[PDB]
């Protein structure tokens, strides 16, 4: 027997934004306050973490768009 | 026997904002506390964790539109 | 027996922002605080870890627009 | 009013053993085994303990006779 | 008022072993094994322990004998 | 007022052993084994500790009697 695979997809695709303007931004928190205690970590194969991590962001970009795309082809 | 197999998926898509403007945006939040007690942790085989994250975001994006897509075929 | 891939991917695709101005961002917070205890830590194979991180960020790009794009193909 | 305590207690006491020979004591055990497992101990304000004692004991007295004997007396 | 308080306790007490001979003794045990783990230990005001004790004894001792004895006077 | 206190205990005790011979002693134990592990030890304010001891002990006293003995008198 014979096999043929064929594989074409097509985008002519779009992403957009359009704006004026982006204003007056004030971020103004309290300060805060943490705390962490114990005695012992342990982490074995393929690990993350985060431990105790105050944390401010501001984040104003003039359009933050995406596309994310894959493809795959597999055969046996 | 035989196969043929003919892939031709079409995106002719978009995906859009329009905006006047962003105006006044305040965040001004109280400040506030966190406190965390353990002993032990012991973590095996692909693990995530985060312990205490007092945490502000203030995210204005002058539009922040997406497309998520994926293609995949299998053959055995 | 016999077989052909024909694989031919087309994107004629546009990620795109317009913005006419990013105005006034003021990022002023209060000062934080952060303590963490522990007594041990033993990491092994394939860890990350953040411990104890009091962070700020003001973030403005003039547009921060993105096109992240996979292709696999795999024959046995 | 006025008092008077007259404390005579009067003790004419024997505690007596009279044994032949003490014979043949064979103390012959097969081998033990212990094991324990814990993470944490943590004592506060008057505490004893004992963990993992394999322990073996001949006492062979040629008599252990004994007398325990308190006296007390509490006056306000 | 007045007070006389007259303490005047008597023993002509014996405690007493006879014994002809302390014979044949053989104290033979198999070797024995312990394990123990853990993995904090915090100890605070008036403690004892003990961890991990094998132990062998012979005590033949040609009389164990014993007198135990207080006397407690308290006034106010 | 008046007070008047007379403390007059009297013993003529005897604690006592005989005996003729102390024969054969053996004491012919198989060899052992200790394993102990932990992290951290953190003692505080009046302690005591033994960890991992091996110990073989023969006492062979030619009588070993005793006579432990207290007085207290307190007054306010």
């Amino acid at each position: 027997g014979s096999v043929q695979i064929v594989y074409k997809p097509v985008d002519l695709s779009k992403v957009t934004s359009k704006c004026g303007s982006l204003g007056n931004i004030h971020h103004k928190p309290g300060g805060g306050q943490v705390e962490v205690k114990s005695e012992k970590l342990d982490f074995k194969d393929r690990v993350q973490s985060k431990i105790g991590s105050l944390d401010n962001i501001t984040h104003v970009p003039g359009g933050g768009n995406k596309k994310i795309e894959t493809h795959k082809l597999t055969f046996r």
